């Protein structure tokens, strides 16, 4: 049987391809995650049908404890795999079986160039520069749950004023950084992508934490361990490195 | 239960403690991995007995395909867990079930400071400076199996002349870098530890690959997923970062 793959539009992982006519099926899409799925399919010998997650969410819980997003598609067996920049977190790993990571990353800061800001601590100890994250994503959750003093202080700020410092999506965050005195807490792989395309922006400081993106599968899936072993082969062959360079290299920023 | 844990002496992961009299049982040991085991046991509620792997090996295959080391202890169900800087590789993941990584790293180069050498390509394109790796470790295996031209060239060099450029263990590699015109291919977390303590050594270049250390379990173990989840909790709480700082920080370099 052909596997159903849940995913989400997110540059440069999954994008609509450009054409002169309406597109259908897997031909709608291109990006790093499409290349990853062609390599996984090459090694493992499955066919697949890519399906955008109907609610347009990655996966978090509502106040009843019920999941949404790609994570919920896997829980409910409406997808076999999720292939997206789906952060491997404690809360999600309890409810789905993630492969080992195909990409490693951490939270960092996207801000304008030319300023004296150098770290999260520099942001935490002040209130003139606003800062926030995408609402309900794993970066926001990291701040919400942290018991590290600096990160607790930052969460107090971000959550204040009915969460006015948060944004609904990364593109909104990026425009806010570009327009106003605002720093976005963002996963470092996305910061790399953005700062190679907008030379007025930069990463501030290093990575705050360390985590990965993995392919999601339902708990008990026979595909999880097969996909992990395929990812390790692709990593060791230098294929994942090549695929990242293909999709991230920009017009170049100093 | 009391779980049986196979491990290996490797600084700063597992070391003999210092004391005036004979030590016994788990009290023989300290280091990053003993701290990790303590935190895992706190979260999961198991007792454990630490046992050094009798052959003193991590786990590789002989000419006949037979495994040794900690990996073989797990295959044979002589241990429940392997807790060590045991690299998660394609060949090992086919025969045991690794947790997700508790530490992320890559192969890099250990060399003396103050030379023109800046990358693997600089070593690969010459034959005066000798370079190699620990024989039969995952770094050597990476080079043996690579089809990337630079790394094939390096493997041809490392393996030439009855593998005279290889070393038996990391300590031997470090002494050879300190004394002679030699560069060691070494996992980056070990390079960090060594360069904190040898102010005349440095990492050359970046990481050539990306991988992790995981807790090994036999295929099918119920503990594997539980330990993954505990690791993710420890990462998100900042505890893994604190543990690394504790064991890696040196006395400073002038
Ligand atoms: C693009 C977004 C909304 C996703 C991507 N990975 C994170 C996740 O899987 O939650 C989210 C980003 C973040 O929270 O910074
Ligand atoms: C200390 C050594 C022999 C081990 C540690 N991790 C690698 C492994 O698990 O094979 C080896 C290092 C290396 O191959 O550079
Ligand atoms: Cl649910
Ligand atoms: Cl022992
Ligand atoms: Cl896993
Ligand atoms: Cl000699
Ligand atoms: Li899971
Ligand atoms: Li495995």
């Amino acid at each position: 049987r052909t596997l159903i793959v849940t995913t989400i539009l997110e540059e440069p992982y999954v994008m609509y391809r450009k054409s002169d006519k309406p597109l259908y099926g897997n031909d709608r899409f291109e990006g790093y995650c499409l290349d990853l799925l062609k390599e996984l399919s090459n090694i493992l010998g499955f066919l697949y049908d890519v399906k955008l997650v109907p609610d347009g969410k990655y996966g978090a819980q509502n106040d009843k404890g019920e999941w949404n997003g790609m994570v919920k598609e896997l829980i409910d067996h409406r997808a076999d795999l999720a292939v997206a920049p789906l952060t491997i977190t404690y809360v999600r790993e309890k409810v789905i079986d993630f492969s080992k990571p195909f990409m490693t990353l951490g939270i960092s800061i996207l801000y304008r160039k030319g300023t004296p800001i150098d770290s999260a601590d520099d942001l935490a100890k002040q209130t003139k520069i606003e800062y926030g994250a995408v609402r309900d994503g794993s970066t926001m959750t990291f701040f919400k749950k942290s018991k590290i003093s600096t990160y607790e202080k930052m969460w107090a700020f971000m959550s204040s004023r009915q969460q006015s410092a948060l944004v609904k999506n990364s593109d909104e965050g990026i425009q806010r950084v570009l327009t106003t005195d605002y720093a976005l807490l963002m996963e470092s792989t996305s910061i790399e992508y953005v700062t190679q395309r907008n030379c007025n922006l930069t990463q501030i400081g290093g990575l705050i934490d360390s985590k990965g993106y993995g392919v999601g599968t339902p708990i008990g899936s026979p595909y999880r361990d097969k996909i992990t072993i395929a990812i390790l082969q692709l990593q060791e062959e230098g294929k994942l490195h090549m695929m990242k360079e293909k999709w991230w290299r920009g017009n170049g920023c100093p």
